[PDB]
């Protein structure tokens, strides 16, 4: 009757709990993946029965209030999230995804569909920040927590709210995503720091898309044609194979293979 539920709090949160909680969405997203290759593949869109199509991520923290993100296991992003008896979806792309999300939180009394979608672009320009300046850690999740849910009573503003989605979706969907993001996290947690994300992160972030497409249109684990990246420095280097990326990213978005 319900989508599976994976659990997590700030409240309390250490290295170790951080841990378990990535381990479980990425073990949730990967039910229906393709396992048989180099790395996971994301169940394909085109034919995916609807009872398939999500996971449900509950958050918490100090202040003991809860709000849920539902995620798309066919690319591990947030759709929509509930707090108390609403709902709040990103715009669609299309009818289908319309069609697909009537079936998350059935039971809400109000349900709302923003006229903006969730890419950084447009949370970026809603929050008044880049990622560039936006802290990650416990604290600014803990923080964000608190505004998803007092969305719902009038209590958050617009603005707070995309620069709350920006730090859930790294946080969790991106964290999921990569385990050299994870890493990243792990770090923040461990010193108990907040910090922006460095051009590593940010430029990862923007290319899964094109590696999901180079990985899985290569020839012998070779690419058809250069990616570029990152290093935390800033300096630019390119990627011309698989391997090198198995530790880096842990998820793929599926794209056909001539
Ligand atoms: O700051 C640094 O030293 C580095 C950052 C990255 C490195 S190295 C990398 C090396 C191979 C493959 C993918 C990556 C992702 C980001
Ligand atoms: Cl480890
Ligand atoms: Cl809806
Ligand atoms: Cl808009």
């Amino acid at each position: 009757k319900q989508y599976p539920i994976i659990n997590f709090t700030t409240a309390g949160a250490t290295v170790q709990s951080y841990t378990n909680f990535i381990r479980a969405v990425r073990g949730r997203l990967t039910t229906g993946a393709d396992v048989r290759h180099e790395i996971p593949v994301l169940p394909n869109r085109v034919g995916l029965p609807i009872n398939q199509r999500f996971i449900l991520v509950e958050l918490s923290n100090h202040a003991e209030l809860s709000v849920t993100l539902a995620l798309d296991v066919t690319n591990a992003y947030v759709v929509g999230y509930r707090a108390g008896n609403s709902a709040y979806f990103f715009h669609p792309d299309n009818q289908e995804d319309a069609e697909a999300i009537t079936h998350l939180f059935t039971d809400v009394q109000n349900r709302y569909t923003f006229a903006f979608g969730g890419n950084y672009d447009r949370l970026e320009q809603l929050a008044g920040n880049l990622r560039e300046n936006i802290e990650l850690g416990n604290g600014p999740l803990e923080e964000a927590i608190s505004a998803l849910y007092y969305y719902s009573t009038g209590g958050t503003q617009l603005p707070t709210l995309a620069r709350s989605f920006i730090i859930c979706i790294q946080m969790i969907s991106e964290a999921a995503r990569f385990q050299y993001i994870e890493g990243e996290m792990r770090t923040r947690i461990r010193y108990n720091r907040r910090s922006a994300p460095d051009p590593s992160v940010i430029t990862l972030e923007n290319s899964w898309g094109r590696l999901s497409t180079a990985i899985q249109e290569s020839n012998q684990g070779a690419f058809a044609s250069p990616i570029q990246l990152q290093r935390r420095n800033g300096s630019k280097f390119s990627v011309y194979d698989v391997s090198i990326l198995i530790p880096i990213i842990a998820l793929m978005v599926y794209r056909c293979a001539p």
